[PDB]
């Protein structure tokens, strides 16, 4: 699907060389063409286009580090493709470069297009490829510009990329996961592909790590900037607008900021008023001051001459809250002003705005995550607001928990930022750290490898078959600790996606196609399968990110009772968001006034269900992409058809959830105060309001299936559903067979144990067994499962694991 542009053949052409000559001559006469010139003339790579062509071209690997907007990411294919057109061998150039995110392969590929005079794609000279989009440009003396999810996808279908002539690797000081191991796949390639070149391209500080990872190889700086950008600290901000407003390493890193606290004050006395130094004292540094935020605004479109506003925050949450106290105000409601979110999350054609040039007069403004640190460009952007924060994912290897929030931007992020203004004209960038803040900030981010769980990534560094994970992990620029990758590999076998000799399930396989967590990812893969997609996919959204209940200090009470009405009797906190998911849905569609009315009389967050509206999309397209369903709408009809039954959605439910299993503990006393658990694998030990199954004295079955569990040492249960024992002997791990002695047990993971038939848990080996033939065979041409069929081998595998879970026994 997506290896088009990689399947086919690098073949050099001499009558496409001459034509790329000629077309080349006659764009110099063409005058958009000569004016895009004009400005490239004017990009600091423009100056070193020799150097940086004559090094490509007599080294096979070759590291570029520049300032953001020096210019790396638009023009260096652009000089190695016309280099080659120029010398009569334009044919022979198929160059790849990768992006971080699909919203910088596109804009990037757009904007390449330009400069040359053309269209995207179209068979032109240079394309995008992105997850099941692409606009191809022609098979020879071309551009293409992807993700780094692509190139590791062409990998299954060719660990040589072996048409590709040349591959920029670009923002590799951004040390995401995904870059991480597609930067060690391509170092093993080199001795493979010796006519490949690589270039290497990276932000100025740091660049010589990357040299020396890749055995010393040359290194060319492009030096300056395009445009000058004025930097802004807090303290600058506050002077400026006059703004008044209501009055284990990290720890010591606080010392240091609590010590030099008051003399910093001082001598902020002798530099600014005494009003701004007063405000600088009592802001505060847990949250981003989105009214300060907002005042800002104000003053640059009131005060400042025209350009886009780029505000950066660390979430969904802080971006609509400051969207709504900007559209809450008389001057954002006008059309002089188009206020614009920005986040990874939302669909592709949302993302496609920012990019249209804003008329004269009107004024853009752009509220996004670190998404837009990347080329997002655009850029008509003069105005950058650096909300100083970044959310970053920190992971416990005790309690394997792991945590995401809010933290102290980066030095890094706050150039890529600040860097984002001064791509056309002088700029502005406004950071909200004082002057002390920013001597304590990290010069990079801890590269992502080392601070989240690697779940993903022992599931990539399988389905590439490059080495064993032991010596791929070594071969890492930063290898994380054996004991985080252990957690994953035992984590990725109580899943089942592998088995007891470290080796990929069938099921491993499509969930290492599937881009998130294998939890999620098999709890979305199985509500494929099970044709329960919708409602499966706005549970699989709230375990990721958060649900969308929103209960004040004092409001227990009330919004308890309002849970437990959306709650019915599925004795479900999980389809109690399907419940208050399917409710906003009526609302928001009868007007605006209602959807506010239906989130408030049920403590419900209208921006966090949004989310996970656009989530649910996100997996759709995940699915398809996998071929487990025949379109992009979780609603589709194909894939729904058991939406309506609890007992399926639960199996899926737990199907997404095992090993995170808890025992129900019964109290002799009719009134049981609240209800005692225990799950032995963790372990909890109670439940926490506001769950629905708080009070509840009346289960149907003794087991429980949850998700969230808190940091603190005190281990609290979330969300949570009640689960069928049968749900767990199918789903779940290791089976055994007990004698009592004179009555037989059935035991999952050992400490699950149950009174059922014996034969019960050989019927659950054939079934697993034919669910795995299942999965192969969708292994080579994935295929929805035909459900109309009834009489095939998939559908009577799936209705046979089915009946068993709809039972009901205990």
């Amino acid at each position: 699907r997506d290896s088009e542009y990689l399947l086919q053949e690098n073949e050099p052409d001499a009558t496409l060389d001459q034509q790329l000559l000629e077309d080349l001559q006659k764009k110099k006469t063409d005058l958009r063409y000569i004016e895009m010139q004009r400005f490239r003339e004017k990009l600091p790579s423009y100056g070193m286009q020799k150097e940086l062509v004559n090094m490509i071209d007599n080294h096979q690997v070759t590291v570029i580090s520049g300032e953001t907007g020096c210019g790396k990411t638009t023009q260096v294919t652009q000089f190695i493709l016309d280099n080659y057109i120029e010398r009569g061998k334009g044919s022979a150039c198929r160059i790849v470069c990768t992006q971080p995110r699909r919203i910088s392969a596109i804009s990037v590929a757009e904007r390449v297009a330009a400069e040359r005079a053309e269209s995207c794609g179209n068979g032109n000279s240079t394309g995008y490829q992105i997850r099941l989009q692409s606009r191809l440009p022609r098979k020879q003396g071309s551009i293409l510009y992807c993700t780094t999810g692509i190139i590791l996808q062409w990998l299954q279908s060719d660990p040589h990329l072996s048409s590709v002539s040349h591959i920029v690797l670009d923002e590799i000081h951004e040390r995401n996961l995904q870059s991480d191991v597609l930067m060690t796949v391509v170092k093993d390639l080199l001795s493979y592909r010796p006519d490949l070149k690589v270039v290497l391209m990276s932000a100025t500080l740091n660049a010589e790590k990357f040299s020396e990872y890749f055995g010393n190889c040359p290194m060319i700086h492009i030096p300056g900037f395009t445009f000058p950008v004025v930097e802004y600290l807090l303290e600058d901000i506050i002077e400026k607008i006059r703004y008044v407003p209501e009055q284990q390493e990290k720890y010591y890193y606080e010392a240091i900021y609590k010590e030099r606290w008051p003399g910093y004050l001082r001598e902020l006395r002798q530099r600014y008023s005494a009003s701004t130094v007063d405000v600088v004292e009592m802001m505060d540094d847990e949250k981003v001051d989105l009214n300060l935020i907002a005042a800002l605004i104000r003053y640059i479109v009131l005060e400042e001459e025209d350009g886009a506003i780029l505000v950066f925050l660390p979430g969904w949450d802080n971006i609509s809250t400051l969207h709504d106290l900007l559209m809450s105000q008389v001057m954002f409601k006008s059309d002089k002003f188009i206020i614009i979110p920005l986040h990874s999350l939302m669909p592709t054609v949302n993302q496609t705005q920012v990019f249209k040039r804003t008329p004269p007069g009107v004024r853009k403004i752009v509220i996004a995550t670190n998404i837009a640190e990347t080329s997002i460009t655009i850029d008509d952007v003069v105005y950058v607001i650096d909300g100083g924060k970044i959310k970053e994912t920190h992971f416990d290897t005790q309690n394997n928990i792991s945590t995401m929030s809010a933290e102290w931007v980066s030095k890094a992020n706050a150039k890529q930022r600040k860097g984002r203004a001064g791509r056309v004209q002088p700029g502005h960038c406004y950071h909200l750290y004082n002057s002390l803040r920013a001597s304590l900030l990290d010069d990079y981010q801890l590269p992502e490898i080392l601070r989240t769980p690697l779940e993903e990534l022992c599931l990539q560094i399988k389905i590439l078959r490059l080495g064993g994970i032991a010596h791929f992990l070594s071969r890492l620029m930063d290898p994380p600790s054996n004991e985080a990758v252990l957690l994953s590999i035992k984590h990725l076998m109580e899943l089942n996606a592998l088995d007891k000799q470290e080796e990929l399930t069938p099921l491993g396989v499509h969930l290492a196609r599937l881009p998130v967590e294998p939890h999620i990812g098999k709890m979305i893969l199985f509500g494929a399968l099970f044709c329960c997609l919708d409602p499966v996919l706005t549970i699989a959204a709230s375990l990721s990110f958060k649900d969308p209940f929103v209960i004040p200090l004092g409001k227990e009470k009330v919004a308890d009772a309002r849970r437990k009405e959306l709650a019915k009797d599925t004795k479900s906190d999980h389809l109690t968001v399907v419940n208050a998911f399917k409710g906003w849905e009526k609302a928001k569609q009868r007007g605006f006034r209602y959807e506010k009315d239906y989130c408030w009389e049920y403590f419900l967050s209208s921006n966090t269900l949004q989310m996970l509206h656009n989530m649910k999309g996100q997996f759709a397209e995940h699915l398809l992409g996998a071929g487990f369903v025949s379109s992009r709408n979780p609603q589709d009809p194909e894939s729904n058809i058991n939406s309506d039954n609890e007992k399926i959605i639960k199996a899926v439910i737990c199907a997404g959830l095992y090993p995170k299993v808890a025992k129900i503990r019964l109290n002799l006393g009719k009134k049981r105060k609240m209800v005692k658990v225990y799950t032995k694998t963790d372990g909890v030990v109670a439940i926490h309001p506001k769950s629905v199954n708080v009070e509840q004295t009346e289960f149907n079955y003794n087991w429980l299936i949850y998700h969230l569990k808190m940091r603190t040492s005190s281990i609290y249960l979330y969300d949570c559903t009640e689960v069928s024992p049968y749900c767990l002997l199918f789903f779940g791990g290791d089976i055994s067979i007990q004698k009592d002695n004179d009555q037989e047990t059935i035991a999952v993971d050992e400490w699950i144990i149950f009174q059922s038939p014996a034969r019960i848990a050989h019927l659950v080996k054939e079934l697993r067994k034919e669910l795995d033939i299942l999965l192969q065979e969708k292994i080579e041409s994935p295929h929805p499962v035909d459900w109309k069929d009834t009489k095939s081998r998939d559908c009577a595998v799936l209705s046979a694991i089915i009946d068993l879970i709809k039972t009901q026994e205990k």
